[PDB]
């Protein structure tokens, strides 16, 4: 019903709500993640700002699809956002599995989305998928299996200094 | 089976191997034109440059699409790099001729792997083929139409002095 | 048969020919192991950094050999470049012992076209040799015999952690 | 008889005094065909700076060789300088042919000296000649046959057009 809206359907503007929740709900993961690594009985400040920093990027990418959808003249909804699916997050190895599984899950959205705009012949919101996301979404799983390969090649040789030294000299503080 | 593989067909990493050799072998066949020019008989120092910037070019394409494989977590599998189609090149204007040919069955290798790309609903291939190669490409190939269309205006009057006056007034030496 | 040429045997144009084919075929090789070491489930940056920096440092090689042919008024022949003799290359330590084996081999037809200069009193291409390709092999060849202790030093004590320790604490990264 | 001379044969001695003769003649025969350049009917400017910078070249190349003679403990023999073998040098091609004959016996003369000294066993001449005169003569000799194809695409063109586009576009001026 807006004045400016053109092209852009119903089913795509409730989609781009859900999203925003899910990044919410990432970036509220990875606060939970980082301040665990600050605990006094983890104390992993590599890890926590890692983890902090990708609490950020989230928080980022909801915001750049809640600008879109204003731009697209679509109404922004936000529903509650459901906690993180753990309090305590083990070792740094667990903890980077639940990363990767939590991007490939946000990886999917973003893909399910796409196929939705294509379906809907809406190319301005594939190019703002393509142009922001994807290949930020591409790069990030990336970087965390590197880490994965890294802690497990780590921990399989002696778990407590493995990590240690996985947080001094590759993560930085 | 990569523990970051998503959303990625055997079919387009299998292309992506085979797009990798052909930029290769694009390459070769770049530093071979270049060499040529680089004869003391033949002696155009302007069209040997041209030659090599372009090997450079599609050898950094072939990393960039090496790079984007890992990024997916395909597997690089290389094969052997076929000679250039000639030992020697003859005048600028066959040169320029080949290089088009050259670029139109790189351009053309590009559209199909973005068809397959489309056909296995695979976004971030397409996105990255759009960003980094289709436009550079059709930038390239526009570059060498008015190459070839300057070339024969000039040995089509003299051809000698044309070939001459092309390399110093209108390459890079 | 060239305007310039003087004192260059046609069996030194062709050794010469030779080996640019196998300084291509190296920095191929280099590639390769370059790529590997960015796989996601091999993850070892500096490794990766070290063999794609070799990579160009063999493809500049061949360029200067090209360069050479031609001021002598030889004529470059490019033939098929085989593809790496592995498709993966196992560890650190398995991939320095591949690459000081494709070094030596190097260096050895370094020094057989050396003995075939001597042997056809072209002083031009021995100075040549000595001036830009036998220290900087035996220089590379020591840096590699280095890394491969280190590695070994390492990897007996406790593998996963010591190629960790060596990418971090010895390559640039 | 020299309180310093050590490894140094007659031979060599006689032979570097004869090379420096031969350096000296080259130059003066350049002082030639540069003011021949600069003649009023003649008037190609950037043909003539080529030449008396080739005069500077090679007395340069006469004076590393006195000091060298000194340097081994051989005494200098000055000998009459024969005059150029022009007295006029015809066109820009006939000039640069009659440069290339020229460099060609100088060079001839350096790999003759260089195998005089091998059979001496005097490595310090050898690594002289290879380190300051081989290698110069060689990219000398490359230099003036491009010049040569250049020059000959363009006369075969039209002769006076061509002789005047080729010291405006590529000689310096
Ligand atoms: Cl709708
Ligand atoms: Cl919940
Ligand atoms: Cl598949
Ligand atoms: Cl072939
Ligand atoms: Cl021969
Ligand atoms: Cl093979
Ligand atoms: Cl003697
Ligand atoms: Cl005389």
């Amino acid at each position: 019903s807006s004045q400016i809206r053109q092209n852009y359907s119903t089913e795509v503007e409730a989609a781009v709500n859900r999203l925003v929740n899910l990044y919410l709900r990432a970036s509220y993961t990875y606060l939970s993640l980082g301040f665990y690594f600050d605990r006094d009985d983890v104390a992993l400040e590599g890890v926590c700002h890692f983890f902090r920093e990708l609490a950020e990027e989230k928080r980022e990418g909801a915001e750049r699809l809640l600008k879109m959808q204003n731009q697209r003249g679509g109404r922004a909804l936000f529903q509650d956002l459901q906690k993180p699916s753990q309090d305590e997050w083990g070792t740094t190895l667990d903890a980077m599995k639940a990363a990767i599984v939590l991007e490939k899950s946000l990886n999917q959205a973003l893909l399910d989305l796409h196929a939705l705009g294509s379906a809907q012949a809406d190319p301005h919101l594939c190019d703002f998928l393509e142009s922001h996301f994807l290949d930020e979404e591409v790069k990030l799983i990336k970087k965390m299996g590197d880490h994965l390969t890294n802690i497990q090649r780590l921990v399989g040789s002696q778990a407590g200094l493995g990590e240690y030294l996985f947080e001094r000299l590759t993560l930085k503080h």
